[PDB]
């Protein structure tokens, strides 16, 4: 009590419902300030920050389109001017083979894995600046037929083990956490919440490149 | 006494290196061959000379698999050619430098580009209806750059899921892993055999199966 | 606003010098009063049993030879009579080219070893299964990430953290598996795994039983 | 008629066993089979594979016994001259109710007789020296808590191998089986593997379940 602590700062894409909201949640109680992004309207985000601020937490929502790169930079810099660090990033994901649509792979792989892969490179450039250099981490969040989605999330894990490596000597961790079925028996969004504010709470430093199963252990 | 139908196998860059490789052991063990490139008339002449003295009748097929709409025209002049489809063989810095035209052109295009060309050729090889022994075959690889990973990942995953989806189907999925290899090393002769051999008939009921081919480095 | 209870209990096999105490020294300070085993003499342990009191614990220690199945009900006991609960096991236990490998060797490593970490879990399980409000517990192998006999015997406790977890799942208790790199007596330090480890056991990786945690510090 | 490559198929009397016999011998290779039991039912199977081209011997010999594995080898050398395959294809409910009896057979013995019957098979492998294409094939499985052990335990003997006889042309392959399987199926695989084609694919793990690993 002598001397105060910052909040550490979480981005939690798609932080607004579902296991994001869960995600941000836990890590709000956990002591953590929120910056959440997403397309959803003014009306759907303002009961989650009300509550998110609640648990203690100055929160953030920036409406930004993460698939479109030329966001990724004003997004960035608006956690940075509202918090001037940014210490977790949790990259929040959100059919017959012979019917698969090139639109379909373009949107999915294309589009989206790119949008996740270059927002989390705009992340870790402003994470690499500050120079404070606390315990960090990058928290993949992907899941457990349509085959482009298993392409994606397969990219995603590769994404993850390849930025634990090359970011082994940073002091951020890169971690994939892979939730089973979660309702809306089976999980509760706090479930996966409560994972990722143990992986994003320092704990885990050395644990980077790991791979969290979240799904009760029903595999 | 019965006779049966040379095989047709369709080896994309079977021109040079590993696809000639493979498409010289699947030639020399009783295969018709189809290779897909990009090159010249001169860069032809003597590689269907060659395969066509193993025992095959072989064509060459100018596409770039990247162009989807090339697509059809291609496994249609298979098609036209031996009037069915046994084998489809789908042969071939730093992170903060990491460009969207990267992953657009590895992730974006040139992935698609097999998933795709794999869906055309498999409409074609279900249609025909003999219900006989078939594979697919895709040529992988084992700090690399994180959009290759990705690709290779992808390539994995999309292995697994056709595997799933073909099991009751004549056809067998199969992912070929190799090494390195020469332009106590790795031939494509070496590579070529395994193809071979997974293709040959023997391995039926090994759909899914990943085989390493480093002679055994990657341990 | 927040809410103290009574401190769970953990068994830390082995937890008296290196890896074993970094774990213990963690799950002192994040709240469990502890019971150390080890194969050794009960003399010279006063120090840590004063240290992790200085972190809130009540710290027992207990002469066990794990690899001893006779040993397992006395020592269960000993810990159930101590702190009447147990909510945490850190099963935490320990050179040729394969044509010169032993019979002798292989019935060490894998014959009895591994067979000491099976089973001793087993009747720690039991304890845990007597008493359960199906409350928040977890079971924490702990193995490693070249002679054939012990890269058998990794794989098999591999197996059985997975079968474990599988079968465990119903229960609130939780199972994991945590791959140390190589640790200092660059690398890291037994607090690295210790943090880990206080994490698994910890509560809020309930959901999570059957996963593989590397604690490499990403290295491999 | 050319040298016949010879195979040893631990368990070679019935069931996957035989598939595997019977496919190396139609695929070129004598056969030596292997077996707990008394050598009645076996006249029949000797007959069947001779038909395929292949010299065919059975020795009765309890691997789990560590002390029968030296003259077992011996038995093989001294009949056909060499060995070029080994299948180690021979092997055998509530965690609560585990018994160290229990372990201790499947784990503490019979894991532990594959693993040294390779060992002496080894041993008369690299004395021979020919060294041409030479493969040891393990066979396995695709919920009995100390069978996941063993298994796991010979999937990663098995790896262990490989990289250790990665530079003496000996491979080492994992199958892992599940049986609507036949066991020419499984027999099929082998002889590919046993057939020289996967040299340099020493250390790759088959999958033999036509598909169903991620299926039903």
């Amino acid at each position: 009590m002598m001397t105060q602590k910052a909040r550490p700062v979480a981005i939690v894409t798609g932080g607004r419902r579902g296991i994001g909201l869960g995600i941000a949640r836990a890590l709000a109680a956990s002591g953590f300030d929120i910056a959440i992004t997403g397309i959803g309207d003014a009306e759907g985000v303002a009961p989650v920050i009300a509550e998110l601020s609640g648990l203690g937490a100055r929160v953030i929502f920036l409406r930004a389109d993460l698939a479109d790169l030329s966001s990724h930079q004003a997004t960035v810099d608006a956690v940075v001017a509202e918090f001037g660090r940014i210490d977790c990033l949790v990259n929040n994901a959100g059919d017959d083979f012979l019917d698969l649509k090139p639109e379909n792979f373009d949107t999915i792989v294309g589009v989206n894995l790119r949008g996740t892969v270059f927002f989390t490179q705009a992340v870790l450039k402003a994470m690499l600046a500050s120079d404070a250099r606390a315990s960090r981490s990058i928290i993949n969040i992907t899941s457990v037929e349509r085959l482009d989605y298993c392409m994606s999330k397969a990219g995603l894990a590769a994404f993850s083990q390849g930025l634990a490596l090359r970011l082994a000597e940073t002091g951020i961790a890169v971690f994939e956490v892979r939730p089973g079925i979660i309702r809306s028996r089976w999980g509760e969004p706090e479930d996966i919440g409560n994972i990722v504010a143990g992986l994003a709470g320092g704990q885990f430093g050395f644990a980077t490149g790991s791979v969290i199963q979240a799904d009760g252990g029903l595999s």
